[PDB]
């Protein structure tokens, strides 16, 4: 089927395309923002919200390509497709659990509707041209 | 942190280990009864219960890894490699979404408390010797 | 525009899918256990229920196709062609046609309701690994 | 068995032999009205009246024969014969879907029972003398 | 995106091909009829109903088409390429401003679903053959 | 006559002015902030408010325009000529449905009166001297 990460969250996987590749923090530093800060939220048997499910998911999944990493750099054979395997793990393939772990531990901890309101208000700032807009990109507010 | 997929659905990874490895169908076959059966309730903007927020996950983390293996069958080098990390997926990497498929699409068509009162009964099958437990395993009421 | 089949009668053509394309009996035997069971209700001025309008249809359209058939058998030049087309009839444009005349004899026979409970019932058989699932598949109960 | 495809509509086959073949639009031209009228009614997951059913399998059954002529297109040997079978499919094969989509495209859009007071005062005035009858046939009105 | 002109005003534009392209009057004959006519409601501060609000940009739109009209006969090269273009304005562009300005011209001078019963009422007309159908084509009453 | 595209939203085309025509972000980016974020709103059977009745229009005014490019891309003589005129419509006339499209994109994004209460804010940054002003121009709050 046709399944968009997002799409009842509240933003499409277009909607994100706004955010630049670049712009989204890595992979090392989220996984610490939310194993240092939802540790008992992440671990407790009861499911607070939407985003709680999502990102319990969104954390194993990534849990598992490590594991993929950890294993292929020990069991190929070139070297240039061990690197070349695991080089792509972290390019295209990690990326999309930057977005995805980006747009919870953004969004249940500055709400549900201030991302939204941030892609929007993101969107519009990149688009402008290089000439006719602020210096700082638009920021979170709690 | 540790995050465990099932903590908050009503079961343990560890309470997951008594089905055999062997016992879970394969992802193409859980995949097409998500997608011929619940292609109302995913694809819709709305989230109706926590497995189907967990189930898309499910779904999208299995639809990068696809990717991954389409992309790694056309860029490797060694073509040894290129197999094993293309089998590596679907030997491990490939169960641990046959678990998780299988306990969301069970959950959501049998209840989410038959199969926790089946594992509990379908252990307790196994666990017995081959000459000494009945003929058929324990099954699945609606 | 997107036309499904089923759309309206409480199944989608990929809920179809479940069935494989082994299961559904000829098209010689469901024109007789229509022709045979429902003569009174098609050949009458007067729909009876959604199923026998869609039923008419169903037969007609193969009605069509097998004198397709017959024209071909003998206006064609190439009789590698003539069997091709003809053998192309009977092969996946005449599955079609065992789906529809199934759904349709098997639904106004034993409720529009069974064949719906049945279809998952029948899916999450096949979806199955051999080992745990029973000998026979599940069955229609008037 | 002996089925009409408007036995119980309120008309037989034999009325509508009163229409000659001349007088039905063209078929790309009724699946454009029906495509441009009734994309809510069609489409939609129920059925309204038994004009939509009836109109469905007409539209889809056309939409099986137009793939037989882009397949035939592109497999036969003889070209000869490949005109000769899809001129054959727009020529009496076709008509029969002018009669078909004609006849349940004016009874949903003039009245299931205006048509039939047309086929009437249709076919009175083509058994008339030519300098005896209105310079124009009769009409439908709404 | 796909953007219908007339989607939500009651009418698709594969409705409208009903109307064949020399039944729309000329584009300097729509403009005086809303400039000597709807010369109150379209430059006033205030939008009366959404027709008023799309007949401005038709207008506007075809604006600056006369301004790009006047342009280009002062500014290319090549005479030839220079008729080419303007005549090309007033052949197909300037068609499609014949029918958005007929729709709401004849939208809010006759009423939102007097043209609506208009063009089922005309496609039908043309429809018919030209020894088949009546002497004049229906027409539009207040 | 003599029609404003903005005399009933709240603004003149003199108030417009304001903005230099830098400013303006291109017109493939509002496309897309339109395409990638009003594809339910826009393609929907009914209107919401003036801005969605405007902004089709608007859109497909440039729908046009662009069958003008790609049209006189193949059809002139004058390969100047051609680009003159297809870097003629990219220049001023592009322009204005750069205005137009920043208007309504910006109007039922961030409200119908924060624009209106942004190009007075806007309008009082630029005529200021580059000396006692602020270094960012002014911004749209949600
Ligand atoms: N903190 S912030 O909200 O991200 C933000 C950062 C920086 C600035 C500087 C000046 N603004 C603009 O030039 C501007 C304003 C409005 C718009 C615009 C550009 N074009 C669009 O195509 C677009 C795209 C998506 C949504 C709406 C729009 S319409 C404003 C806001
Ligand atoms: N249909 S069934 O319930 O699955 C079932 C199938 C087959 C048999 C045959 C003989 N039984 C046993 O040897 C047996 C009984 C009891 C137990 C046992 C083994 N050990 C465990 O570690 C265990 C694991 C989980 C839960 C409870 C237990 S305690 C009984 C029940
Ligand atoms: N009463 S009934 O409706 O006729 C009837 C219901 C159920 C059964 C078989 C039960 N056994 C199992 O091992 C089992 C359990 C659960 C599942 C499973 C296998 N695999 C799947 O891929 C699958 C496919 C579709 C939907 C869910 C699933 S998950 C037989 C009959
Ligand atoms: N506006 S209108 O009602 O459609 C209309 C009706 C009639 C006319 C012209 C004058 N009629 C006749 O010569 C006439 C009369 C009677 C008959 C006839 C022809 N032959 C038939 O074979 C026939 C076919 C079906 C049913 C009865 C009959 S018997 C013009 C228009
Ligand atoms: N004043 S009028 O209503 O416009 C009108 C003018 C002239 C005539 C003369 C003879 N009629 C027909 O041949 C005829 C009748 C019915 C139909 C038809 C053709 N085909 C269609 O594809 C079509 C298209 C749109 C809507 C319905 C239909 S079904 C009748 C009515
Ligand atoms: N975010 S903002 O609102 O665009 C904004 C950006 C930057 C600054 C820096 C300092 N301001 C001024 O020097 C200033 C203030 C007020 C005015 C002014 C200049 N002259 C005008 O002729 C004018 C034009 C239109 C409307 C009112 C006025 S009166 C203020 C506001």
């Amino acid at each position: 089927m046709d399944i968009d990460p997002y799409k009842e969250f509240g933003a499409t996987v277009e909607l994100l395309s706004f955010l630049p590749s670049d712009f989204f923090p890595s992979v090392r530093d989220l996984l610490d923002t939310a194993a240092a800060l939802y540790r008992d939220a992440l671990e407790s048997p009861e499911h607070a919200s939407p985003h709680h499910t999502a990102l319990r998911q969104a954390i194993l999944a990534w849990g598992d390509l490590m594991t993929l990493a950890t294993w292929v750099g020990t069991n190929l054979e070139d070297p240039a497709s061990r690197d070349l395997v695991v080089s792509y793990v972290n390019t295209n393939v990690g990326l999309k659990f930057r977005q995805l772990l980006w747009f919870h531990i953004s969004a249940l901890t500055f709400g549900r509707e201030t991302v939204l309101e941030y892609l929007v208000s993101f969107g519009v700032w990149i688009r402008t041209p290089p000439a006719y807009r602020p210096p700082n990109a638009p920021i979170l507010s709690t």
